[PDB]
């Protein structure tokens, strides 16, 4: 039960959840490369959703839902970690590390780059752990479909476990900065730091959607996730 | 300076700070049929941001920045601080949305705009939630002054803007520990408090999310070659 977890078997079970590093497949199409990347790494994303504490738990129209509003918010949180020990550039893949000038070469990209840099550096600024880390991506995850689902009854009680899940996740967090030696005035402002970033990472995913839906195939990435995520029991 | 209060004065600075209801302008003798709704909520926004600009000023540490800093800071965040104003006040009605006290709409009159009821769902819900966990109104004014210092600090590397932010920073904890302080005194427990701030604090990032899409509502309609950064200083020198 995810709901019955500590904080060490919280982080732990996360951490054991951590999806791989992927590679990239001069510069071709730039937006080829990282597509390709990106679609890559959606499928090693739903393996690791499905490894967090809580989530298989939910509906398979609830999950994809939630996939769906928070997948790329998760793909720029993954690579803001990635990058935040090579200021001024983006770790897209450990074969396509990029600067603010290779993003001016996709019209709009440069706006969104110079927001990833700059999360990246508070990162560093804060010297982000990877435990905490983790914790912000999984709350990504539960936290941005939440407010945007229907209210049936089952609806209802699916939202209260999503709930119960994150303030776990808030015990996980502050249990960490208390195991770091932080006094409780500096993991609330810590927790209060951390959360707030998020803030800006829905905001460049949005920033995100637009961009990439001004580039005008006939699969859904709904459905794409849907078939992915409703996997059948014949492989034991 | 600012980082001297204590949460009571700043709960109280806040209190203090805490711009008029306005209403809708209108002619109540007329038929509603002769009178488009954007026009209304424009209007009424653009009275609200002469008072948002007042409030934003009385926000403990807001006037210590640069002009060019407080301009930014308000350029991100004004949307955001309008919605959460309406939520607010909105609690007490569930199903509707009060927008000003002789301005009460519903999900089917937000039907009447193309893409308004997408937006007003994400704030009833909003409305919802608040209403659900009892937010207070100390708490409430909290929120508002961490939209307005958050969501413009990461969009701003002189010596001056690394100080500037760092004050930024610096009274947000405040606010964090002033929101601590608030639960305290309502008798929540130390996990409980650390719990709903965090609640509270991703409750935000959907206000967000609901200001980015109102921003895409706006820009689908009226398309202003004089930005936003100059009118909100020329604002400054017309009222003030
Ligand atoms: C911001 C970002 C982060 C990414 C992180 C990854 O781990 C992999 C790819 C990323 C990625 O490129 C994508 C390209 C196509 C696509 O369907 C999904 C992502 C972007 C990105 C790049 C340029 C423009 C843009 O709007 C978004
Ligand atoms: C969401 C919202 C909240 C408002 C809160 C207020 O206190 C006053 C007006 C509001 C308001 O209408 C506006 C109209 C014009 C404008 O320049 C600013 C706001 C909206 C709103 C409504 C429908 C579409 C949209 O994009 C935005």
């Amino acid at each position: 039960l995810a709901l019955s977890l500590t904080a060490d078997q919280m982080v732990s079970a996360l951490l054991d959840a951590e999806p791989p590093i992927l590679y990239s497949e001069s510069e071709a199409s730039m937006m080829g490369l990282l597509t390709n990347l990106a679609d890559r790494e959606l499928v090693h994303m739903i393996n690791w959703a499905k490894r967090v504490p809580g989530f298989v738990d939910l509906t398979l129209h609830d999950q994809v839902h939630l996939l769906e509003c928070a997948w790329l918010e998760i793909l720029m949180i993954g690579l803001v970690w990635r990058s935040m020990e090579h200021p001024g550039k983006l770790l897209f893949a450990p074969n396509l590390l990029l600067d603010r000038n290779q993003g001016k070469c996709v019209e709009g990209m440069v706006e969104i780059f110079d927001m990833l840099l700059a999360t990246s550096s508070r990162f560093r600024m804060m010297n982000l752990q990877g435990e905490e880390f983790v914790c912000l991506k999984s709350i990504i995850l539960l936290n941005s479909g939440v407010y945007t689902f229907s209210s049936t009854l089952k609806s209802l009680e699916e939202k209260d476990h999503i709930h119960r899940v994150l303030d776990k996740i808030t015990d996980t967090l502050i249990h960490l900065m208390a195991k770091a030696g932080l006094t409780l005035q500096q993991q609330h402002q810590r927790l209060a730091q951390l959360l707030l970033i998020l803030s800006h990472i829905r905001h460049m995913s949005n920033k995100g959607m637009e961009h990439l839906y001004s580039m005008k195939n006939v699969v859904p990435l709904y459905d794409l996730l849907l078939e992915m995520l409703d996997a059948h029991r014949l492989h034991a």
